[PDB]
């Protein structure tokens, strides 16, 4: 039924819960056809922000959002800081590829600052 939680971090990816999948994307031109987040500090689970639709990502059925980036290429960033990951992603110049490795199971993260919001709209 319900379970408990605990731990510190996770380190060799190995403690996550989910699957593990993969997908190499050629860069063509733009960017990847995806964005990515991480939680701003030096050992938050980065994730992607949003798949664009009609992009590569998209078009290799593989990229989902809410998704934890695991590994880049042959890296491990799993806690590295999103100024480093997105350093990474734009050292692929276009026509290149990379690897991806991802883990599914986890949720697109809430967002503190507005998940969705509005004012004083009556109805």
């Amino acid at each position: 039924g319900s379970s408990g939680s605990s731990g510190l971090f996770t380190r060799d990816a190995s403690q996550l819960k989910g699957t593990f999948l993969s997908t190499t994307l050629k860069k063509s031109n733009m960017g990847f056809g995806f964005t990515i987040i991480g939680g701003d500090e030096p050992d938050e689970f980065l994730q992607v922000k949003s798949v664009i639709p009609d992009g590569p990502a998209a078009q290799d059925g593989k990229m989902e959002t809410g998704d934890v980036i695991v590994y880049i290429n042959e890296v491990c960033v799993l806690g590295h800081t999103h100024a480093d990951v997105v350093k990474l992603f734009q050292s692929v110049p276009i026509g290149q590829s990379v690897n991806l490795v991802l883990c599914r199971g986890y949720p697109l993260p809430f967002d503190p600052e507005d998940p969705a919001n509005s004012g004083p709209s009556s109805g």
